[PDB]
Parts: structure tokens; C-alpha cells; sequence
């Protein structure tokens, strides 16, 4: 077993690597591409249905890499099919939020999109600045973690498996699910001399709230 949650490391960590959207030495070199003056006016001026398309669109794309990582988690596809679209349909948009930090830069307050990198004055057109302060903020106190990719992989492994959601049927066996994939996140933590990262990780009431505030105003706007 102790091999086995090595084995599970390994596979975790190989199965984000497939499926993270954009590499992170491609999303960091890209840093100083900042949109212009010209080019933020020219979104601020978009209409809120614009933006709003725009937006589901590029989460729709992330959502599909996070639904690629879960066909390839090692116990995700032996689960029963109603258990799957529970757990994707409540994490696959949690797990986006926490990838998302790969491409915030708390530098300057920028998250990378279409292409450069912007403020949250590039969405004044949503009209929900509250809504859009949450994310960044929520950004930066991620980022303050330094996050590497095996910790993106193992930590969002756990935010989809998770066996307190709501609508499952093998409840026991997601719950050993969790249990193998958390003590792979253990292990490897004390392995990199990490383990520090857990006591400041997001409580999981505050993943579910945010993103639940954010699917709210999406699906008005579909
Ligand atoms: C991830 C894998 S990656 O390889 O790290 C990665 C990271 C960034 C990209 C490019 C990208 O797509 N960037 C992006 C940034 C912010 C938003 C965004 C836009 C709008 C909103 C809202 O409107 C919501 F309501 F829709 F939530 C809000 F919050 F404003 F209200 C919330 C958001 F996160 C969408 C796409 C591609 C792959």
C-alpha cells in the first residue's frame, strides 16, 4: 500500500500534466504581455453580453481539461456513472478556480486572458465588481502559496473527490478514494518538505460558497 499511494502520486501528478490547459513556464514568461490602455478601453466597451459569452466560453475550455483530469484519476472512472457527474457538476468548476492561480499574477493584480494579461477593470462591463474582486482576491491568497504543479495536482484530485457531495450513490467507496488520494498529498508533502501548505489551504466551505456565487450569475447569462 505504502507503494501503492507512491504509485498514486506519480499517476496524480501524470494525469494533471496531460490535462493543465497551458504549461505554467508559458503562462509566467507571458507575465509582461499586459494589455494596453487601448486594448482594456476596448473591453471595458463590450457589451455585458459579449463579455459574458466571451468568459463561458473560456470556462467551458478550462472545464473540459478538469473533466479529461478526472477520466484519468486512478479509482474515477471504476465509480458509477451517477457518482461521476456529481462529482464533476459539483467540482469541476472548484477545481478551475484553483487552477486559475497559475495564471494570476500578484505582482500587478493580473489574470492571464485572451491571449495577455489584465486587471479586473477588464470586465466593468459585467457590472458585478464584487463578483469579480472575489476571484482576484481569492487569487492572491493562493498565489501567496507558490503552488507547483504536483500541488495543483493532488490538492484539486482532492477537491473533486469528494465524498461529502450531495447525490451519491457508492458514498463508501469515494470515500475511500479520498482517503488513498489524501494520503498520497500527505506523503508526498512530507516528501518535499511541505507540509506546512495544509494548516493555510481554502476551507471547504469557501471553495463551495465562492463558486456557488459564480455559477449563480453564469447561468443567468447561460
Ligand atoms: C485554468 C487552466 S490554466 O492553464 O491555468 C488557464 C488560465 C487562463 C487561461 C485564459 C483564460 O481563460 N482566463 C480567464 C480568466 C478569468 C476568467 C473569468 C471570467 C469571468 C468570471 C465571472 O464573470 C464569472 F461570473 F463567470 F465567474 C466573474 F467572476 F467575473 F463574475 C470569472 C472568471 F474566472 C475566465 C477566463 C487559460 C488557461
Amino acid at each position: 500500500s505504502l507503494t501503492e499511494i507512491e504509485h498514486l502520486v506519480q499517476s496524480v501528478c501524470k494525469s494533471y500534466r496531460e490535462t493543465c490547459q497551458l504549461r505554467l513556464e508559458d503562462l509566467l514568461r507571458q507575465r509582461s504581455n499586459i494589455f494596453s490602455r487601448e486594448e482594456v478601453t476596448g473591453y471595458q466597451r463590450k457589451s455585458m453580453w459579449e463579455m459574458w459569452e466571451r468568459c463561458a466560453h473560456h470556462l467551458t475550455e478550462a472545464i473540459q481539461y478538469v473533466v479529461e483530469f478526472a477520466k484519468r484519476l486512478s479509482g474515477f472512472m471504476e465509480l458509477c456513472q451517477n457518482d461521476q457527474i456529481v462529482l464533476l457538476k459539483a467540482g469541476a468548476m472548484e477545481v478551475v478556480l484553483v487552477r486559475m492561480c497559475r495564471a494570476y499574477n500578484a505582482d500587478n493584480r493580473t489574470v492571464f486572458f485572451e491571449g495577455k494579461y489584465g486587471g479586473m477593470e477588464l470586465f466593468r462591463a459585467l457590472g458585478c465588481s464584487e463578483l469579480i474582486s472575489s476571484i482576484f482576491d481569492f487569487s492572491h491568497s493562493l498565489s501567496a502559496l507558490h503552488f507547483s504543479e504536483d500541488e495543483i495536482a493532488l490538492y484539486t484530485a482532492l477537491v473533486l473527490i469528494n465524498a461529502h457531495r450531495p447525490g451519491l450513490q457508492e458514498k463508501r467507496k469515494v470515500e475511500q478514494l479520498q482517503y488513498n488520494l489524501e494520503l498520497a498529498f500527505h506523503h508526498h508533502l512530507e516528501k518535499t518538505h511541505r507540509q506546512s501548505i495544509l494548516a493555510k489551504l481554502p476551507p471547504k466551505g469557501k471553495l463551495r460558497s465562492l463558486c456557488s456565487q459564480h455559477v449563480e450569475r453564469l447561468q443567468i447569462f447561460q
